[PDB]
């Protein structure tokens, strides 16, 4: 018998107690313990004259923010931003997701990154986006993950009419991500054209997993709670708010339905001047859905849109993937499925340097009260860090 399962665990860098998750342990119980106040008592104050020492060394030789250069911020999220970063000894560009510690305690959501963090560190995927680096410090959590110089799709909509041609394209493309996800055992439940961006060449990876689930062995969730942004939502996840909701990886192909619907028409099928709104009709989706008679489709492409846009019990992908793969709409004499991802993208960027954000838009003070007895602001955020 053996301490040799012991060692094992600790190097296994998927591990939640491998030493970078131990030496965060030990560097967020000193944060969270030196205050006035705590110090007051013995054991605490005795164990911080042991490790305060060292524990503000080790952080020395730590990653930090200040071994990157601010280029410019890319994006603006309720919990943080995205900035683009050039970090100083290797020269290389990065994009650097910033989560403010403080406005996740306080929005009472703060576990959501931890499915996101795996993934993109060990999916080895061309359709997920890369982490490199995860690391903290006592304000922020900071993500460094390969920039995508084409923008997301959001912008790509907007700037461009999207023919049929292009559709099948980037739509064939959400569909190889969305079931290697699948794959991954995960359900991604917040597919948008926000977090659909594209690389270099034109093609495209998912770039955010803040809402992905675990399967059961069945394939599975048990989830009780509405997540995803509203317009995208599927009826399913929408009911499961009220309880005891059960629901497989449909619920994604639902938002593909919904992303080839905005890219053809220009409007989003359950569009509504309030959320209230929205939800109401997509509930109501047997009768709320239609196509307006002027925005021309074709009969394929309506129909693989209607295939998806039913009921889970004979949503387009209950079979598997296999199903949607074969779909006519799919036809055409540019890409087959196995090599999709090295045919000529129907938009490649132009871009004149390395660090070109023209493809996203420009944007345009908060610390945690000192406590008296012990909060632990920190302990969700142990494990956090990671080196490639």
């Amino acid at each position: 018998s053996r301490q040799r399962k012991l060692e094992a665990l600790i190097r296994d860098p998927r591990s939640p107690i491998n030493v970078e998750s131990l030496l965060d342990g030990l560097n967020s119980l000193v944060l969270d313990l030196d205050f006035p106040a705590l110090r007051k008592n013995k054991n605490i104050d005795n164990f911080l004259n042991r490790y305060e020492k060292i524990v503000k060394k080790i952080r020395g030789l730590q990653m930090k923010a200040e071994d990157y250069d601010v280029v410019k911020v890319i994006g603006r999220g309720a919990f943080g931003e995205v900035q683009l970063v050039r970090h100083k000894a290797s020269q290389k560009v990065y994009a650097m997701k910033l989560l403010s510690k403080f406005e996740m305690i306080k929005r009472s959501d703060s576990a959501f990154f931890w499915e996101e963090r795996d993934i993109m560190a060990f999916a080895n995927s061309p359709w997920v986006v890369q982490l490199f680096y995860a690391f903290q410090d006592d304000r922020y959590l900071y993500m460094v993950m390969e920039y995508m110089p084409g923008g997301d799709l959001v912008n790509l909509m907007s700037n461009y009419d999207v023919p049929e041609k292009w559709a099948k394209f980037y739509t064939a493309e959400v569909v190889l991500a969305l079931d290697a996800i699948h794959s991954m055992g995960l359900i991604h439940r917040d597919v948008k054209p926000d977090n659909m961006l594209l690389d270099k060449h034109g093609h495209l990876k998912l770039a955010d997993f803040g809402t992905c689930m675990k399967m059961d062995e069945t394939g599975m969730v048990h989830c009780d709670t509405a997540v995803g942004t509203p317009d995208y939502i599927s009826p399913e996840v929408l009911k499961s708010q009220g309880g005891d909701g059960f629901y497989g990886r449909e619920c994604d192909w639902w938002s593909v339905g919904v992303f080839l619907y905005e890219m053809l028409v220009g409007d989003t099928p359950f569009y509504a001047d309030s959320l209230v709104g929205t939800y109401s009709k997509i509930m109501d989706h047997k009768n709320s859905l239609c196509f307006p008679e002027d925005a021309e489709i074709s009969k394929h492409a309506k129909n693989l849109i209607c295939a998806f846009l039913t009921d889970r019990e004979v949503r387009l992908g209950r079979n598997g993937v296999e199903e949607i793969r074969q779909h006519p709409f799919f036809k055409n004499d540019q890409w087959h499925w196995d090599n999709i991802r090295e045919t000529a993208a129907p938009v490649v960027p132009e871009l004149s340097s390395d660090i070109d954000s023209s493809n996203f838009d420009d944007i345009e003070v908060e610390t945690f009260p000192i406590p008296k007895a012990f909060v632990g602001n920190q302990l969700p955020f142990i494990g956090f860090t990671y080196y490639r």
